[PDB]
């Protein structure tokens, strides 16, 4: 470490003196650091935050600057672990609070699925909903995100259970890369299928060989990879959605009191389905609070007789159970039988299956599995997997969303086109039947206007697609009996059906695509030019160099707020400081005005 | 290099006529716009190729007999016999045709696949001609604007 050159000679000899004396001219740096650094870090973190607080609160203090320059090392070391939050409601002034952030929490935040959830949440909150419920949406996002990062950190019978759990965790971890592998193998199998020729038999031996065996291998490999993808999704993202649904129904029971006072409406099929889980054994399987049943019963039983409530929630009397446990805790343990019969709650499993099947992404994966099975039945069905690139890429997803964004108006315009084509059809059928002859030879004429159904189907199929209209696909009206009438007919058809209605139909989708692109660009611009927490203008921080960068990095940071919530949850309630306890009580009462939505620390003082 | 190749064959001097694009600002703007949205343009072209491939496999499986280009009663020129030929034909002809793929194939008078073939042609015209090609054109026009 003299070659390392981290200290001066005095510090080197001090470290030698404090070094473990092996009495054999040796030292064990592992045990040395384990003994010294950890208490040093845990105790000096408070010193570092004290110096940081003094520096931020006390400007233009030369002595304090000397202390900071002497303590540069500790501040630099603890800079990643130091988190800063601004709170408005504290004494009606903006106040800065400092806390500790774990490197494990930072890594879990950097996990890819957490980042994907973050970007989806930001898009949802910025594009729609405004800022009226922005704080509530942010708090819900924080709860779901900390649950997601806890799940990620989590990611002979005992041996096999451990092995299968490890396999499931591996699939959950490698869900995305295996998804890309599935896309690549789908592209390869489609490339192989491209060399197909009819002989009724669909012979693929266009080349010398080595195509059918590898095609079969790629098909079975694709099916296996798709099954593994669905397993990984089930063990990765299903817990998050079921946790969200359980939280929603539990909060409805607590605050709204849905299944207690007034039953959900019949149109609320989601509420009707959720009625099934409010009475099973493990209702809050993923929700952190397992006492929601006791809370709702203590809330409403004294008014509703406690008996209907006890029956509808199960478990009988929560108050009686709590009293019995408090008087004497159950001094026994239930042995885990190997061949235990129906240990799981069948009703809860049915509810979970219902919600995961109503989920959209799981439906897409089920469709992928079905397409793979149909591809095994007939190899040609693998072409449907080529549309996964639309999900993969954002622009293609934007086009697929735009094709349905204006669905109602598009359907109405198509209906109007059908109606006007029908009117032209009946006019032609009544007056211009003889002109619709497609027989090029003097053989039996092919009148398309003899029958109304045929005439209308012909009009819709041909006139709309034709650039010139209907007049370009029928005999010219040389006869003077209907010359001008037929010409006006054709011109009106061309004007109203070709260059107006079809133009509007095209413009609806093109404008939907443009509007979606503009919305995404506007979300990005807002994120770049305003602060999520407070909303102060970008220029005010730009008054100083990189002022907005600093404000969004350390002053108001979404990760910092999430880590502060995690810190409050992890800390013991008795150990909470004044500001921490106030914020915790506010979060419990669901008020959410501690966020400095109005002002900032700088506008408060400097 | 173009001048040297022009000495090798005088006809290579035609490539120098593109220097006006560098010379004038508006022409340079068009040449920059043709690549400003390059990533999205490539993605849209890929989506067009994918959808044309899907229509190709559908036609190959069900509507092979309609793709006859033999005007005389001589040996039929089936363009749908081979998948590679059918897909290349679709990409080359259906995209360029204003009416879609139904205007370059035999009309489905037979009742066995009348409605199926008509829906096929209408969907091809709607999704490939008046949507995807429109988006591809609009990308470059909007980049120029
Ligand atoms: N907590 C915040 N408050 C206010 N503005 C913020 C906050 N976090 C980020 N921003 C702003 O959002 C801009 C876009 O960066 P953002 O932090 O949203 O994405 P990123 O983390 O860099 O990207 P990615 O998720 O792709 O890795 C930043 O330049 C910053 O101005
Ligand atoms: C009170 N509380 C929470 O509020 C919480 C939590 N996990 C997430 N959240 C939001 N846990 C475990 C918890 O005890
Ligand atoms: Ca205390
Ligand atoms: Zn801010």
């Amino acid at each position: 470490m003299e070659s390392h050159k981290h200290y001066t000679q005095s510090e080197t000899e001090f470290l030698l003196s404090c070094a473990e004396t092996d009495e054999n001219e040796t030292l064990d740096y592992e045990e040395f650091v384990k003994r010294f650094h950890e208490p040093a870090k845990d105790i000096g973190f408070n010193v570092a935050v004290l110096l940081t607080n003094l520096s931020e609160h006390m400007p233009n203090d030369t002595r304090l600057q000397t202390f900071l320059e002497l303590a540069e090392s500790v501040l630099n070391y603890f800079q990643p672990f130091l988190g800063r939050i601004e709170i408005m409601g504290s004494a009606k002034r903006i106040e800065r609070v400092y806390f500790e952030i774990s490197e494990s929490s930072r890594t879990q935040w950097e996990k890819p699925q957490v980042k994907e959830s973050k970007r989806q949440f930001i898009f949802d909150v910025v594009n729609e909903g405004g800022e009226k419920e922005k704080m509530e949406l942010f708090v819900n996002f924080c709860e779901d995100t900390i649950f997601e990062m806890q799940l990620a950190a989590q990611i002979f019978w005992k041996k096999i259970i451990a092995y299968q759990q490890k396999l499931l965790n591996y699939f959950a971890r490698n869900f995305y890369n295996m998804r890309m592998l599935a896309l690549f193998v789908a592209f390869a199998i489609n490339f192989i299928l491209l060399f197909y020729k009819v002989s009724v038999h669909y012979v693929l031996e266009e080349s010398s060989g080595y195509m059918e065996p590898t095609l079969r291998i790629l098909a079975i490999l694709h099916t296996i990879i798709s099954f593994f993808c669905i397993i990984g999704y089930y063990c990765l993202k299903v817990p998050l959605v079921i946790f969200k649904r359980e939280k929603e129904v539990a909060r409805k029971l607590e605050f709204d009191g849905l299944y207690i006072t007034e039953q959900p409406s019949e149109d609320d099929i989601k509420g009707q389905w959720d009625r099934l889980v409010i009475n099973t054994q493990s209702f809050p399987n993923n929700y952190w609070d397992k006492f929601v049943k006791r809370k709702v019963m203590d809330k409403y039983g004294e008014f509703y007789g406690r008996d209907r409530i006890s029956e509808l929630l199960g478990m009988d009397k929560a108050a009686l159970d709590f009293s019995d446990a408090r008087e004497k805790k159950k001094p026994k343990k239930d042995s885990s039988l190997s061949a235990v019969l129906n240990s799981i709650d069948v009703k809860y499993q049915m509810w979970k299956l219902g919600v995961v099947f109503t989920d959209n992404s799981f439906l897409y994966l089920a469709w992928y599995m079905t397409m793979s099975v149909l591809g095994h039945y007939n190899n040609f069905f693998f072409a449907a997997h080529l549309l996964d690139i639309a999900m993969g890429f954002k622009t293609l997803r934007t086009i697929l969303s735009s094709v349905t964004h204006n669905g109602k108006q598009l359907v109405l315009t198509v209906g109007l086109l059908a109606v006007v084509v029908y009117l032209y059809t009946v006019v032609a059928f009544n007056f211009f039947r003889k002109f619709y002859n497609k027989s090029e030879d003097g053989d039996t004429p092919d009148m398309k206007c003899d029958d109304m159904l045929t005439c209308y189907m012909f009009h819709m199929y041909v006139g709309v697609r034709a650039g010139g209209g209907i007049g370009d696909e029928i005999e010219d009206p040389a006869g003077d009996e209907y010359e001008i009438y037929r010409i006006i007919f054709d011109i009106t058809f061309f004007f109203f059906v070709i260059v107006i209605l079809l133009a509007i139909i095209q413009g609806l989708i093109i404008d939907a695509f443009g509007e979606l692109r503009d919305q995404q660009e506007q979300v990005k611009e807002d994120m770049e030019t305003k602060c999520f927490i407070c909303g102060i203008g970008n220029d005010y921080f730009d008054t100083v160099p990189h002022g907005f960068e600093t404000h969004t990095l350390q002053e108001h940071n979404l990760a910092n707020y999430l880590f502060f919530l995690m810190y409050l949850i992890n800390k013991d309630e008795t150990e909470h400081t004044g500001q921490e306890s106030y914020v915790w009580k506010m979060y419990q009462e669901r008020c959410w005005e501690f966020f400095p939505a109005g002002d900032c620390f700088r506008k408060q003082y400097e």
